[PDB]
């Protein structure tokens, strides 16, 4: 299956990744687009720690959520048509072979009728 949020053009939306686990001394995350970045969380659209955010490309992407909870769900600010499309969730685990990918599908409109 695909889960997809769908909102309206301009409207901010939250794309969810939940990750119950969390601990705060062990996890950290990054979001990508289309495919989830590579381990080390580099190009990626925003970053955390086990605590907090500590990167992003720009203030469009927020994390409001609590993060040493593990709610590390991607909120997006402004969207656009070109923010339309698959996100992917990275969760950095401890070990080898052992990162969660979560993806989510972004479908913006201009109405909901």
């Amino acid at each position: 299956s695909e889960t997809v949020v769908t909102e309206v053009l301009g409207h901010r939306v939250t794309l969810p990744c939940l990750y119950s686990s969390w601990s705060h001394n062990s996890n950290s995350m990054c979001w990508g687009k289309d495919q989830c970045p590579y381990s080390g969380c580099k190009e990626a659209l925003i970053r955390t720690d086990g605590m907090r955010v500590t990167s992003r490309k720009s203030a469009k992407y927020r994390l409001q959520g609590t993060i040493p909870r593990g709610d590390v769900s991607l909120t997006i600010l402004n969207p656009s048509e070109s923010d339309s499309g698959v996100y992917c969730c990275r969760i950095e685990v401890p070990g080898w072979f052992n990162d969660v990918k979560i993806n989510v599908r972004l479908n913006l409109q201009r109405a909901l009728v």
